């Protein structure tokens, strides 16, 4: 009777505590992060914000990367803005890009990102964000180029801080961090863009940085990593900025082990880039300096590639299902769905994976967003800016076409 | 002893497991959908947005097809913009229907919408959304005329696809799915607006096709369904845009075993349509070309018609209470309320429910839906959009009157 | 033990469903309602909402009769607008009072009334709303003159209608209606505005009309009634806009016997009025008809009296305690509180409590609100609009001064 | 068996009640104030909001004295406003800066402050607010000069009022009160700025005055107090604007026994102020009279002072650790970091902390804000308005930077 009793008091007690919490909208239960992703066979579309078309006229935020990711009860755009709004002298981009005024803010998917819609979450002119299953943890770098620190948060908490190593612009992915059981996973480079540079890897749990990796990766170039968790391990596609026209790839266990390479196939993934041809799995050099934002999905020794159409420039955009593409260098691949038209502006795009905690499935499924970058250079506007799509990986019937941003340029602001 | 106390942490651990669930929003029970629709004698006006006239001046969404539905909880208005807003150049109405810009959002009931108070639901061009008791299931079609793809979501997480099987616009209802114990229908055309298609009904559980039916229709046809459970069964009335003055109506029990007619009553309820007189039970071919989406109540033999006061277009409103429409092809009713007037404009309609566990009542309750078209073509703007009005069924006194759109045209954008 | 583990399971399951209803904001207990009015001394300002001047460049509602009403959890600002924005071409005041287009919507108090910020709560223009512990009761009126119709509201959801028994612009409170132990309480009118009408007095449970009564009122005239609670009771003070320039009250229980008379001050209460003078305890015909929507609370045979500070037109507002004066005739009072002065515009006002479950008190706090009107007539604007500001009763020091409307007229827009 | 059968029964009920205040916020335990303030090496930056960059087009509140304070689960930006917007005509800043039309509103940390996500506290133009760990404590004082009444509202809902005791202009912190154990403390002072006058502690208990002290505080003056718990005492650091250029201190326990002294430092904290020399722990008179809101943080007989860079004008800002400068005169100090450039505008500035149940840390974080002023006098404009920023203390790496608050003036509506 009394250890009856006294165990329901301690469930009492404890279950209510949890409902207090969740009630503030905190979780209570680790995502595990331990599934295989999905299989797949196309990818059907999540979202579309219509971002710049609506900000025409309503109180819209420039804004740059809109990258999502999900808790297990929601999926936000988290993004980048110069605190301007479009069709306002603010927006005028010759503001730096690692600006005082940058601010990490987010928004519910498929919103136009204003400031009546945004939550804030960091001054960041770089970030990465991600959910635990419990809390969200942010990072957020700001500060000179010579010193820049990561400000992270978990629970919009300041937890711990990040110091340039390099003195050398501190840098991050720029799309959601990867999380497993509990500890959650990023990539931050300090270094040059046009040259060797240093890697390491932070694993953070509770916004506390546990363990942190220097990656030994001579001749290698990570940037802006777009990182899931696949089996309770981490996989990070990135750009190589230095001398890549493929991507540069780094796996990693919960104790910060790592593997590296570069994506053999020789459909190259990074723009600008050659014409596909034979590739390499090492750096292809040729176009190879420069680069996007981008992210591949590894299936055995086959790929996902999401890439521009274009070999020259930021537009159009395509997934190509490449079967033997992650580690052979051939440029044949068996499946190609459309996402942007060759003509239509893109730009920068990064995985987001949906955990089974939400979704009920077995398995990881991936997703992916796409920016679609308007104005300047390439339009004779003062701004530029990004709206966004996004897709998810089904195993049903999908089908290609383009889903462009749809302003119409210049606007108001710019005459 | 044990048997109690196991007893009880059972059912803390799952009522709190739901208490958690339920602060995110997701019920705990499905809605039964098993009663009989409520005795009604007329109706009460439920809302008005006013959308137009606020969107004058505030940010405001061009729409199309502002349908109800409900949860357990709240009352939504779903909607499709081209993710332009009211009073902007991207509003221009050049576009075409079917673009890549569309989407499915919603907004609470009344309120105009706007991207401050507007949820995203899915990219779509033709739609469909209801709640089962549990989760929102939202339906959004995108893609080419020729391969489009239906994206079903239940609870904002994509749970399946459909893809056209005659590759000649795949499109669904423009109002609410009707949901029975846990299980939500469905009706979509594949092929001709202006000849023989191809009309399926679907099955959903969970956001899952668990079941679909090809229905037999020869010389039918069968164009965005107005559909609401009624004593565990499904009636859906519909638009004929080949050759009917006089609506399509299919029914089916849970196990998708249908059957079909035309509404006898000589009040034709389709726009255009020729003048009251004898009506047939099949389709009326006299002006039965086009059409425009609409609804109709079954009670017994009876009937309650919603349509437009103009024969020839879409202006006016009114509901008629033909106590033999059903099955009797006499152009003489009993009761008429007006909605709006014979000079204002209109437009689409459609039904929606209010269940038993939302009212506290002992059946089903039955609502509609008015949009008011104003713009293009009929007004001399570059854009179109519709407000709406909605209407619930009591029994008690109400009152006939014009509650029209009020909008004055044209807007500043138009010059 | 199967006596405990019985009680144990039916506490946890009742409480679960009312925590599950609690989330969708559903309160769990009625207020009671037989508290007597708090003791108090004077008036502490509440709220201000600077609706007209945040309307100069925000997307704000031309709203009239900002009545205050609150919930166990939260106080709110309902109001008329007839859709449209401030500055915006669709404010032209030209459109009758009784519109189609004309809304009850609400907002959290202080706010300025947005279409971003403002929840929709019914079609009318004329309206009357009150919380009764568990879930908002609205009443909104709309339709033609000689048929309109009040449709009741509980929770949102249609529970009632009530249709003109006189054809003659059935009308009511135009501020919150009055709640105890589960049943709410309002009053309206139905017949002439200049002549004898018909008054009847409603009780409401859960949304149900369950008894009314019509008032046996010669020679009194009943219009705008403002309505609290007190001792388990119900009183309001009301306008005689037919031939009263002192105010009308009648009071009732909970079975709806009630008593009527008029308060006997000439201390007069109404707009217009003539200089003090001995009053009456019926109606005092000297500039008697029209009026303005007004309050007063009774405390024993004392009267908290607020009323215009101008004896032809709604400019400035007082607070004046007459120790006598709900029975004796003289002009004599004893405080005076300015709430706006003399040159400054004011207009209707109304009563509001707040019950011991909110407050923790254990009496019922009186406050009241007052409506700042601006425009037309007075002003050469195209459209009229107020802002509000609001008072609670307190035991403790206070302060008069002028908290008036302060926006600069003309508009934009009229020009 | 009846024992724990009823113990269950009670924890049910209780922990019920529990939930159901927390579904509409309102916290569970009082926050203990007893820790002692976090070991901190420097600040990471935590907000910015760039209001004023986002009201060159939004719509966006002129503010003034944008101070933070947290509850458990949020922290807040509190403010004061003319009820105006950005780049309309009402921000014309000739109003007087004590008006009725002044009010205290909050929003979301980092959000710009606007009418859509803004929420009303109190008609106010001095303020205070804190968070007691169960709901929000407001105080907002308005009214004549000569009689001025803070109205106290705890959860909303007025409980207390303090008027002037000295007629002429009562005004308190304008930054957060500081809360230990479920008593919330603050400063007011009533009398001259430019003399003696009278300043009073109040203990504040659910929103009620239970205990206040005139302070003997001859030669001294407080104006503006910035307030924190410390170890379970409070500590205030505040404006002389009498004649020091050194900020004055009071410390109390929870009986309101209090201790009062001038920083020694040499780095005088005031502005405008002389040039750092030999200080002195009384008030400093050299450039004494007027003043800026500011705070500082005491370690032991060291001090964190944050000021502005300039000595004459509301420029920079600067955090600078000096290890015994709380009661050492000397000038020399051993750690700076930079918040705001030189040239860059500045203002107001003010403590908050973060309790150990929002963090999870054993000690008292601290943070501060700051506001960049904008406009008049110092500008072409006819409106004054700050933006701001925030950070907090943390013991990991850091940096100094300069992050103003970026817009472009004038603004349109000042040509
Ligand atoms: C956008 O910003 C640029 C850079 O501030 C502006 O060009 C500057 O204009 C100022 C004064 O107008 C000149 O004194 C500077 O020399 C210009 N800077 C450079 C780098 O050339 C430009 O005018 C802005 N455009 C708009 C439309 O606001
Ligand atoms: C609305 O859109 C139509 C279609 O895009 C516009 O008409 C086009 O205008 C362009 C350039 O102005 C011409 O080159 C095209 O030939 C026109 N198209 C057609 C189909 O005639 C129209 O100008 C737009 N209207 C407004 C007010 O923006
Ligand atoms: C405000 O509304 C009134 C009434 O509709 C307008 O006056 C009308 O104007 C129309 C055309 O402008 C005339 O044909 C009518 O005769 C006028 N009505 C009356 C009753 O005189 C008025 O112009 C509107 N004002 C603004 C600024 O929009
Ligand atoms: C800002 O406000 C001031 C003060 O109200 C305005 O100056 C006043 O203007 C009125 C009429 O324009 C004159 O009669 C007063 O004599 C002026 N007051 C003072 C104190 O000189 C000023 O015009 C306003 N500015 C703008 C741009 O609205
Ligand atoms: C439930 O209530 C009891 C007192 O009746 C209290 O001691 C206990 O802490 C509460 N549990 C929680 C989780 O708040
Ligand atoms: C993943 O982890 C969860 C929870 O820790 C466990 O229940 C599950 O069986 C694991 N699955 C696999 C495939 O390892
Ligand atoms: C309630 O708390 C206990 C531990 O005290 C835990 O094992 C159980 O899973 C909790 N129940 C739920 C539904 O979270
Ligand atoms: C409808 O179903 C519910 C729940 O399954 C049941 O309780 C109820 O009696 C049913 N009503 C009818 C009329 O079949
Ligand atoms: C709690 O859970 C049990 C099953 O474990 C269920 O029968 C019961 O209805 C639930 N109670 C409530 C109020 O939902
Ligand atoms: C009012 O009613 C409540 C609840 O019904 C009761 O507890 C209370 O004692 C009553 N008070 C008076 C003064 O009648
Ligand atoms: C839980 O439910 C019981 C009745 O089943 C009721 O008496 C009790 O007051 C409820 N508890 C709370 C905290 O509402
Ligand atoms: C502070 O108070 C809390 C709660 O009253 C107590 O548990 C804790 O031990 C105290 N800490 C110190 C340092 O006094
Ligand atoms: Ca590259
Ligand atoms: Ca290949
Ligand atoms: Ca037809
Ligand atoms: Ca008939
Ligand atoms: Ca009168
Ligand atoms: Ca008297
Ligand atoms: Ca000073
Ligand atoms: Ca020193």
């Amino acid at each position: 009777i009394t250890l009856r009793a006294d165990r329901l008091e301690m469930i009492i007690n404890d279950n209510v505590s949890t409902i207090l919490a969740g009630g503030s909208g905190t979780g209570s239960v680790t995502l595990a992060g331990n599934s295989s992703l999905c299989p797949i066979s196309g990818w059907a579309i999540y979202s579309k914000d219509n971002g710049i078309r609506i900000g025409s006229k309503g109180d819209v935020f420039v804004i740059r990367e809109p990258f999502i990711s999900c808790s297990h009860l929601e999926c936000r755009t988290f993004f980048l803005t110069q605190g301007a709004l479009l069709n306002d002298k603010h927006s005028n981009g010759t503001i730096k890009d690692r600006s005082p005024y940058r601010t990490l803010m987010s928004c519910p998917v498929g919103e136009a990102p204003s400031p009546y819609n945004s939550r804030f979450e960091s001054v960041a002119w770089s970030a990465s964000a991600c959910h635990d299953g419990i809390s969200w943890l942010t990072i957020g770098i700001s500060g000179p180029d010579n010193g820049a620190v990561a400000v992270v948060k978990y629970n919009g908490i300041i937890t711990d801080t990040i110091k340039s190593w390099r003195n050398n612009i501190l840098r991050t992915q720029e799309s959601e961090c990867a999380c497993v059981n509990g500890s959650c996973f990023t990539v931050m480079t300090d270094g040059p863009s046009n040259g060797q540079a240093s890697y390491k890897i932070f694993k953070i749990e509770k916004g506390k940085v546990v363990k942190s990796v220097e990656m030994n990766a001579p001749n290698y170039h990570y940037e802006e990593c777009s990182c899931y968790p696949d089996a309770g391990d981490i996989m990070c596609v990135c750009r190589d900025n230095w001398h890549g026209s493929n991507r540069p790839w780094v796996s990693f266990n919960q104790n910060l082990e790592y593997q590296i390479g570069y994506i053999c196939s020789g459909i190259f993934g990074d723009n600008p880039r050659p014409n596909d041809k034979t590739g390499s799995c090492g750096p292809v050099s040729s176009n190879g300096a420069n680069g996007v934002k981008g992210f591949s999905f590894k299936y055995g020794n086959g790929v996902w590639i999401g890439r521009t159409k274009s070999i020259s420039s930021r537009n159009g955009f395509e997934m190509i299902w490449d079967p033997n593409g992650w580690t052979e260098t051939d440029s044949s691949f068996s499946v190609k769905q459309d996402i942007v038209g060759i003509n239509e502006w893109s730009g920068y795009s990064g995985s987001f994976v949906q955990h089974p905690e939400m979704t009920g499935l077995d398995c990881m499924r991936p997703c992916f967003w796409v920016e679609l970058i308007r104005g300047r250079p390439k339009e004779n506007t003062i701004w530029t800016s990004g709206s966004s799509i996004s897709f998810c990986g089904v195993n049903s019937d999908t089908v290609g076409w383009s889903w462009p941003d749809g302003a119409e340029l210049p606007f108001t602001i710019d005459k």
